[PDB]
C-alpha cells in the first residue's frame, strides 16, 4: 500500500528511477499518464492517469479467497507543484476527480501525491488537480521544461514490510529431496504441507499457504528453490514518464 511506502521509504523514487512500489509488487503491468504540455503559473490542470488490467480476471485475497483488484499510485510532480486545494478545482473537475482523497506523501513533501487503495472497477483510470507554482513569488522554480514520475499499482503484493512474502506469489521447495508426503492443512484455512525427503533421509516440512495452486506431486523429486506452486499473481506496478512547461506570462 501506499502507506507501506511511506512507513518504510523516505523518498519514493530511487537514483535509477525506480519507485519503491516496485519492492514488492514484483510483476510489471504498463500504465499511461497525460498532462498538459505546457501551463501558466498559479494554474490548476489535470494528470489523467490509467491503470489498465483485465477486470474479468480476481486475484487471491488475503484470505485465500479469489476477488476483485484494488489501486494506487504515486505521483512525483516538480518542486513547487501541488494538489489543487478544493477552492481552486472547478466542479467539472471535482466530478472527474470523484471521490478520490489525494495525500501528500508526507508533509514536506507535498510535491509528491498517492492515493489508494480503492476498487480497480472504478479507478482504473484517473484524474489529478494540481496547482502550478509561481517563480515570481517561489525561487525553487523557474520557466522550465519539468519531468513529472508515475507510479501505477493494482493487485496485491508479494512481499511485506517485514520482508515476509504474501500469499500472492511463488513457493519454493526449501530443499532438495523426495516428496514423501502433500498434506491439506483443514478447510477452512487451506493450504498444504509439503514433507520433503532430503538424500541423508532427514524430512524438511514446506508449509504453503492458501491461494497458489501446486504444481507438485507425492513421490515426486525436487531441487532446493524449484517452484512448488504456479505464480498466481495477476497483478502489477507500471511507471511513466512525462513533462510539462511551466509558462513565463508576457506583458
Ligand atoms: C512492500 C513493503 C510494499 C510496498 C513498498 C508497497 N506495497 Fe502495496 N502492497 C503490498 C502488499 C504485500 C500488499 C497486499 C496486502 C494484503 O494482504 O492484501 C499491498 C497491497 C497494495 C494495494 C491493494 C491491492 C488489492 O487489495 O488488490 C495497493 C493499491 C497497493 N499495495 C499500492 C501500492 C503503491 C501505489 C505503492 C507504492 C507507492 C505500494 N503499494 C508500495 C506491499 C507493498
Amino acid at each position: 500500500y501506499p502507506v507501506f511506502a511511506q512507513q518504510n521509504y523516505a523518498n519514493p523514487r530511487e537514483a535509477n528511477g525506480r519507485i519503491v512500489c516496485a519492492n514488492c509488487h514484483l510483476a510489471q503491468k504498463a500504465v499511461e499518464i497525460e498532462v498538459p504540455q505546457a501551463v501558466l503559473p498559479d494554474t490548476v490542470f489535470e494528470a489523467v492517469i490509467e491503470l489498465p488490467y483485465d477486470k474479468q480476471v480476481k486475484q487471491v485475497l488475503a484470505n485465500g479467497k479469489k476477488g476483485d483488484l484494488n489501486v494506487g499510485m504515486v505521483l512525483i510532480l516538480p518542486e513547487g507543484f501541488e494538489l489543487a486545494p478544493p477552492d481552486r478545482v472547478p466542479a467539472e473537475i471535482k466530478e472527474k476527480v470523484g471521490n478520490l482523497y489525494y495525500q501528500p506523501y508526507s508533509p514536506e513533501q507535498k510535491n509528491i501525491l498517492v492515493v489508494g487503495p480503492v476498487p480497480g472497477k472504478k479507478y482504473s483510470e484517473m484524474v489529478v488537480p494540481i496547482l502550478s507554482p509561481d517563480p515570481a513569488k517561489n525561487k525553487n522554480v523557474s520557466y522550465l521544461k519539468y519531468p513529472i514520475y508515475f507510479g501505477g499499482q493494482r493487485g496485491r503484493g508479494q512481499v511485506y514490510p517485514d520482508g515476509k512474502k504474501s500469499n500472492n506469489t511463488i513457493y519454493n521447495a526449501s530443499a532438495a529431496g523426495k516428496i514423501v508426503a502433500i498434506t491439506a492443512l483443514s478447510e477452512k484455512k487451506g493450504g498444504f504441507e509439503v514433507s520433503i525427503e532430503k538424500a541423508n533421509g532427514e524430512v524438511v516440512v514446506d508449509k504453503i499457504p492458501a491461494g497458489p495452486d501446486l504444481i507438485v506431486k507425492e513421490g515426486q523429486t525436487v531441487q532446493a528453490d524449484q517452484p512448488l506452486t504456479n505464480n498466481p499473481n495477476v497483478g502489477g506496478f507500471g511507471q511513466a514518464e512525462t513533462e510539462i512547461v511551466l509558462q513565463n506570462p508576457a506583458r
